[PDB]
């Protein structure tokens, strides 16, 4: 079955891009507004609205298959690819994609994705966005080509066994870490809650102190509004590379207060994202090494994740091999087509990695439902909770696509 | 074409259900949390995570269609249905509407729609919830059994034109009333922001001077955050009756009060929502009548959207006839079946009301595209951005799925 007619639109994502350097630089704010001049290539302002391409291909039976191009908040951060604007991107792919994709037959998927996968347009391969969305669009258009579930033309491609079985769902708070915490506790929440610990003096504190006052909240904040005692769920806390910068980048050091944290979790288990940015990959891998090994020597049972630096399949490869930390961060649209998160989340499932298929607030309804089906079929052990910074709407998106999908592939 | 088997699966929607009565009454907060115990009907909190039931229908073709139950943030109140939870209706779902289902004709919509809209089982109509979530349902299945558009289907079966043409949209910030302001001017949407006007004291003011500061610091914010006066919405403030208790439901001093915050929208089209709660659907009808004979008699530009005790299609109806308002919030959840959410919008444009396509911030990510094709059929003057309290997701939903429709409408 081939793709009868391709269309491309513009639509918004459900963030914004934000300025990272910028931010980090001290952009000051008014209201939801970051002031002062951006510095990263791309951006016009500290903060610019989410954008996304939505892709649909209508196919020989009249079905229509869809995926969004979409690109985190940090865009152009961390080796990333630059922030993504429809208005650009649009006219580009009607010209150039367009007439690759009417005509060309869905029966598979993998083959289509590895040829955009690989395409080069004036020399560039395509931005990871547009690689995304073009990926998400072929494996649902296989998927009405046949019958099948995109899950299922998953695990037939990669000869998966596919049990249907929940994946754990971590959720992202932002700044409104104490509310959200509620919201997630009343709605049973896997795994919480991001926390959003991105500053030295008012989130982590200097030496450390207002994140050890916050997680033993969080702890006492489920024991304490749990409806039962059944609820157990998992702490997972991003501290964007802030306990390096407090510790003089000594991963002794920076390993000796993430162990101390356990006590503050009470039982629950605790995971620490992001503990140090060293700026690079080749640093941040021997960095992240450094601290699970004193970790280790300490017989503490906190697990560090990596996440910067770690962006493509190949990355994801890397801080595998060197046993760099416990679980790494697949940041979904960072991989490009989807088939490489499969390859990667295999890869990590194979060599022990535990791993943690995640995203951004900056994609997409279309984009995250998506990824439900990749995670269902590949098995990571945590998937994120997205799009959005309201929480709520992202549970809806990914826990009632998971669900439903269970329902179905149980019939 | 048939249905094959139809799967009812729990979910969360995407917000809470809130016991109103508990609330405005004393209700304590702790973060998030309510406080004290409820006192409407199917509660066990004040606040509880919003549930829906997702319904899947699959077809002798293979293809799956998708609609979901859902309910209203407030349920229980003002002539709503109660609370919707899982937990009961889906073992109701599996004895009493699955034996309706499963090999049920879908080559048409409307039959289907009207015959579970009148079912009744032990003398009562099915829960609003559920008649919304089954029609979702059956609209996409006669839609994936044609090779159509659901908005197709409601074209061809009201026979409507179905000129492929946008529907402005209105976001709501919840209490984020000056937050959520800037993301909507981000995203350049076409009608904000709600505000969330639900407490006299804090948000309204004993004589609306707080509400009168609002709506200059709202007009003067879009001009001043605006990239270009291109950008020229529409402002919509929803006041939950208070505009009423202030000036103890004399419908001139309202009018009078209403008409003099036209100066602080600096030339943006004013509307304000819900401006009395006379506590019944006649009184309602009456009290409406008088302010808006009043606004025009001062020849205000100010308009005035119905809501409360405005609920099902008769109610619609009513309301329409009476000449009360300009507009009215068609709440879908609440008029059950969407085929009514057709006739209600096509009922106003006949009869000089401005439809405001609405619905709940505590409803799904489904229901809400759905809601998107009725919309684009029908044709009402405004559709509501949902669902959810963080915007951006809202957003992501509705803007994108019209904008995809009209691009394959266009094909």
């Amino acid at each position: 079955m081939k793709i009868k007619q391709a269309l491309f639109t513009a639509g918004y994502s459900s963030f914004y891009f934000d300025d990272q350097q910028a931010i980090k630089n001290g952009a000051g704010h008014d209201g939801f507004i970051y002031t002062g001049d951006p510095v990263t290539p791309g951006f016009t302002s500290v903060r610019q609205a989410g954008e996304c391409v939505s892709v649909q291909l209508i196919l020989e039976n009249g079905a229509v298959a869809v995926g969004d191009c979409a690109a985190v908040q940090y865009s152009g951060a961390g080796g990333r690819d630059p922030l993504f604007l429809a208005e650009h991107f649009i006219p580009f792919l009607n010209d150039h994609i367009k007439p690759l994709l009417e005509g060309r037959d869905v029966d598979a998927f993998l083959p289509n994705a590895r040829f955009f996968d690989k395409l080069r347009i004036d020399g560039n391969l395509l931005h990871t966005a547009v690689r995304y969305g073009l990926s998400q669009a072929l494996l649902d258009a296989t998927a009405l080509a046949s019958g099948r579930l995109k899950t299922e033309v998953v695990c037939d491609e990669w000869q998966l066994p596919c049990v249907p079985e929940a994946i754990p769902l971590f959720g992202q708070s932002g700044d409104d870490r104490y509310i959200a915490v509620d919201k997630m506790i009343l709605k049973g929440v896997d795994v919480l809650p991001h926390a959003l610990i991105n500053n030295v003096e008012e989130k982590l504190g200097f030496k450390g102190e207002k994140l050890r006052e916050y997680v033993r909240w969080l702890s006492d904040r489920i024991l304490s509004l749990r409806s039962s005692p059944r609820y157990h769920p998992t702490l997972h806390i991003d501290v964007y590379g802030t306990i390096g910068l407090i510790f003089d980048m000594d991963p002794v050091r920076c390993a000796e207060y993430i162990a101390s944290l356990e006590k503050e979790a009470q039982g629950l288990p605790l995971y620490i994202e992001g503990p140090v940015d060293a700026g690079n990959k080749p640093d941040q891998i021997r960095m992240l090494t450094a601290i699970t090994k004193e970790l280790t020597r300490l017989g503490s049972g906190v697990k560090i994740v990596a996440d910067e630096w770690c962006n493509t399949y190949q990355d994801i490869v890397d801080f595998t091999d060197a046993g760099s930390c416990h679980m790494v961060q697949i940041k979904t649209p960072d991989l490009g087509g989807i088939h490489n998160i499969v390859d990667a989340v295999l890869y990590c499932n194979k060599h022990g990695m535990e791993a943690y298929q995640g995203g951004t607030c900056n994609e997409t309804e279309i984009s995250a439902r998506t990824c439900v089906h990749v995670a269902l079929a590949a098995r990571p052990m945590r998937m994120l909770i997205k799009p959005g910074m309201g929480f709520d709407e992202g549970l809806n998106i990914v826990f009632n696509e998971m669900n439903r999908t269970i329902a179905l592939l149980q019939t």
